[PDB]
């Protein structure tokens, strides 16, 4: 068993509704008002083909701008200098304010509400992980700490072959409703993070998206309130959005926390310049000025042993949900697969945020060219 | 074979994505923007308990009106007279912008669609189904006229006994995603439709949810549109809405044109004002003057055998996908099942949204009281 679980609604059994279920009552006066979590659904737009360009100033510095975000699939790009848009990108077909999947930079989200926990002293990031879900004893997240996890220095058995279905990766999606379901698959993400299983040695970085589904796990048993409406109450709420963002939800109604958000890419940078104001956003703090150090600052380098990162960034670490660049300008980015960024640039207060659909999860060469692109624009903000 | 059905995406496979398939290129440059349509989904609030009543002026006639809305499980009501918003109530946890499932009051809007199609002369409801769907020959609709799946006059062997997994009734269902699929399901509501089978006899309504998706399959066929996009650009996008509508949709992006359609009450009501407006609405005319006059003057009294409706309605009827009452007052109403109404009445230019969850889908009691407070509210608007 994996515990309690915060219900779908007021009042609601555990797992209550389901796909069989939410059409009978008391389910149903929630549905109703609801039912885009239950069944896949689609906009009808209220608003009756052509890429937006508005590359204004950097335009001059960086002439091929276009054609290197067309190159790497670039779907909405956006630079905010202080408080000041300064350059947009949209391709045909994509509106500004339209909603793009952030993959992985929901990581970077998840990992600023345990922050945001943290800051209210709800969670001791030295406590183990079963301090705040004891159903996880037994497994690889028994004897870690909450910070292990949010740093990601927990060695775990996670083959990331994706294409075998015996892989863990592909088994995480399946169990999260990202895929079509196999036989005697768990029932939802909960029961697969209680799958694994590890050497028991930490200290070392691997990336794995377990982690970041155990840190919204414990969250929800902090505050008591679904790691959707966690999000919101802790973050989403709080920068004076345009738009709501989405998650996607497992079968229990528990969000994708790893890699399953989407929100408007002027939105996502307000993630970015509540991160660059110290923690605080427009409608209250969101996290500590020492969280936010702490972010800035990296994390332990010698943890640090991935070359697909290292080979561009020597002194690269990664903490709290965050890839840290170590690079002379102190760049700190959210990363997501197949070319998402939320990228940091302190130096000129400024937020880079690129949306993209590479066809692949990855390649060294895309992010070589991706890499190249928040650089070269990064610098061009510099003073001259 | 079902013939062809307009793409997910420009250039897209038919029936691609799949839920296995949206990661994978070209695909994901359409999916990782639409991420709702493959995987269920829940909004994160950029917002950050208690019922809301502005009865005005028509609470001092109707005294008891708010309880009589609790004991018909009102989530959201409105009452627009002319072009003003005369009386909201909305339940304590549902906002007054929130959207509400409509279930088959879905299906006044797929045949407003098809009348914007017979305004432009692209649908002729003289022509028999087949004429559109050739694809549909062999089944129940090789044979009768487009005209008669508006009006419902096909009869059809559909089991409306829910309960049992051979229904057609579940089948329809399962085969569009509202329900877990069962092994030698079809594919998708297309093939569903085409299982379906009849004596051959026409002329009897008969209250069929197939009748709808056939509509909205023609309407694909004639406009090369996803049904979704076709509602939007037909009549959505008209209406000058507060916010899109949304509308579930099966493994191949076809919306549930009879039942799948949410949006907000409010939304909802402009509907309604484009019909008693002469089929014209703010972004210009939906429907013909013809085509409103011919949905208010009623369908064939003859055809109507459903007691349901005619014990409280001697002289109803139902015609181009609206119930008419035949009444004194001659209201006409969308409905759906656990409470929906998009209710006209003319003789006040006025239109009712209630939408509600009642915990059955259908019984006498619940339309007794609902009728009651429609018929009611609607006395209440008249000059005295």
């Amino acid at each position: 068993s994996t515990g309690q679980h915060p219900a779908r609604y007021p009042g609601a059994a555990a797992g209550e509704p389901t796909l069989d279920s939410w059409q009978e009552p008391p389910h149903n006066r929630w549905a109703f008002a609801h039912l885009g979590e239950m069944v896949p659904s689609a906009a009808v737009s209220r608003r009756p083909g052509h890429a937006l360009a508005r590359l204004g100033a950097i335009a001059a510095q960086l002439p091929d701008l276009e054609q290197r975000l067309e190159q790497t699939y670039t779907d909405a790009f956006l630079v905010l200098r202080g408080t000041e848009v300064v350059a947009e990108y949209y391709r045909a077909g994509f509106a500004p304010d339209d909603r793009h999947l952030l993959m992985s930079v929901s990581k970077s989200l998840c990992g600023t509400v345990v922050g945001a926990l943290v800051d209210e002293g709800r969670i001791d990031p030295a406590q183990p992980v079963t301090e705040y879900v004891p159903e996880l004893a037994g497994s690889v997240y028994d004897g870690p700490s909450v910070l292990q996890v949010l740093d990601m220095q927990i060695s775990i058995d996670y083959n990331e072959d994706y294409v075998d279905p015996a892989s863990e990766v592909q088994t995480h999606d399946r169990s999260a409703g990202w895929r079509t379901r196999r036989h005697g698959d768990p029932a939802d993400t909960y029961e697969f993070l209680t799958t694994l299983r590890g050497d028991g040695s930490t200290g070392e970085f691997q990336y794995c998206s377990a982690n970041t589904d155990v840190l919204a796990w414990i969250v929800e048993r902090v505050t008591g309130l679904r790691y959707v409406e966690a999000l919101s109450t802790y973050l989403w709420a709080k920068l004076d959005a345009d738009r709501d963002a989405t998650i996607t939800v497992d079968t229990t109604g528990f969000g994708f926390a790893n890699g399953g958000v989407s929100c408007t890419a002027r939105d996502l940078a307000r993630v970015g310049r509540m991160m660059l104001d110290g923690g605080v956003a427009p409608g209250g703090r969101v996290v500590s000025e020492d969280w936010v150090r702490r972010v800035l600052a990296g994390g332990s380098h010698e943890a640090m042993t991935d070359k697909g990162f290292t080979n561009t960034f020597p002194d690269g670490s990664y903490t709290r949900q965050w890839w840290c660049t170590g690079n002379e300008r102190g760049n700190v980015s959210g990363i997501g697969i197949h070319g998402q960024n939320l990228w940091l640039d302190p130096l000129t207060d400024s937020v880079i945020v690129k949306l993209s659909s590479w066809p692949d999860p990855y390649t060294e060469h895309w992010h070589r060219l991706q890499n190249g692109i928040l650089l070269d624009v990064s610098r061009a903000l510099d003073a001259v």
